[PDB]
């Protein structure tokens, strides 16, 4: 009925990490430690990175899927609005109606759960290439936080699983996401709340 947000490292250590974009206005991806949430653009590039600390066995893949972050909305599914849904902007992969698609992978996969209609995106997980300490993937995030009809304000959580060949759990990691139209200003507008 509502999926975990538990941060498991599992067997393998597995834990996400984010570049240090910083906050000025023409920011379009931000993320925040202290929030632990990423600031992005509508539609615009997201680097995740994925760390482990041994490797994983061949065929565990990687998923994201958002929940709402507040209990009295958690059962609901996060789709794209009734605007965005329809707007005939497919890469040719993603279904309409999903929020998070992954930019530039065309062994990802779209599921939409028979049982809690719930979206995900999954990937099979990479090592690094030569010369590189982790994975990254590419996450576009598909609405506007402030949708209406949509997420309508209200704020989300990313959940990132990794999984076995049969979609068992090896580890888990989460972030807040608000996707607006100046990610700078909004981390510093929050970071600053949070001080206060
Ligand atoms: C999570 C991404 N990922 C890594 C992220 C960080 C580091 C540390 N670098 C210093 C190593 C790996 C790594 C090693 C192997 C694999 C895989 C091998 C196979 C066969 C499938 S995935 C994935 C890996
Ligand atoms: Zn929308």
């Amino acid at each position: 009925s509502v999926p975990s947000q538990k941060t498991y490292q599992g067997s393998y250590g597995f834990r996400l990490g984010f570049l240090h974009s910083g906050t000025a206005k023409s920011v379009t991806c931000t993320y925040s430690p202290a929030l632990n949430k990423l600031f992005c653009q509508l539609a615009k590039t997201c680097p995740v990175q994925l760390w482990v600390d041994s490797t994983p066995p061949p065929g565990t893949r990687v998923r994201a899927m958002a929940i709402y972050k507040q209990s009295q909305h958690m059962t609901e599914v996060v789709r794209r609005c009734p605007h965005h849904e329809r707007c005939s902007d497919s890469d040719g992969l993603a279904p309409p109606q999903h929020l998070i698609r992954v930019e530039g992978n065309l062994r990802a996969e779209y599921l939409d759960d028979r049982n809690t209609f719930r979206h995900s995106v999954v990937v099979p997980c990479e090592p690094p290439e030569v010369g590189s300490d982790c994975t990254t993937i590419h996450y576009n995030y598909m609405c506007y936080s402030s949708c209406m009809g949509g997420m309508n304000r209200r704020p989300i959580l990313t959940i990132i699983t990794l999984e076995d060949s049969s979609g068992n759990l090896l580890g888990r990691d989460s972030f807040e996401v608000r996707v607006c139209a100046c990610p700078g200003r909004d981390r510093r507008t929050e970071e600053e709340n949070l001080r206060k």
